[PDB]
């Protein structure tokens, strides 16, 4: 006649991490639509002739 | 002879430590009425069989 706190609830229970980091995020797709340009200062300026 | 107050007031004297630890009351008087139990845990559960 063990008291409920020390029962299947807590005393008899094993922790498992099968659900961890299983639901993923949508795959990255920004490369297909955008291109990467590096920078090394506060801003970047672009110019073309015509 | 004929020493100014600063030289007399200056620390020609040695500094001891017999003052410290004089009133150091002996701890651990609670062991007579209490037992020390390590936790290593947020909480502890104590349940005995009858």
């Amino acid at each position: 006649a063990i008291i409920t706190p020390a029962l299947i609830s807590a005393l008899k229970t094993s922790f498992q991490k099968h659900f961890q980091d299983a639901l993923a995020t949508a795959p990255s797709t920004y490369l297909q639509v955008a291109t990467v340009i590096p920078s090394t200062t506060a801003s970047n300026t672009y110019g073309w002739l015509g």
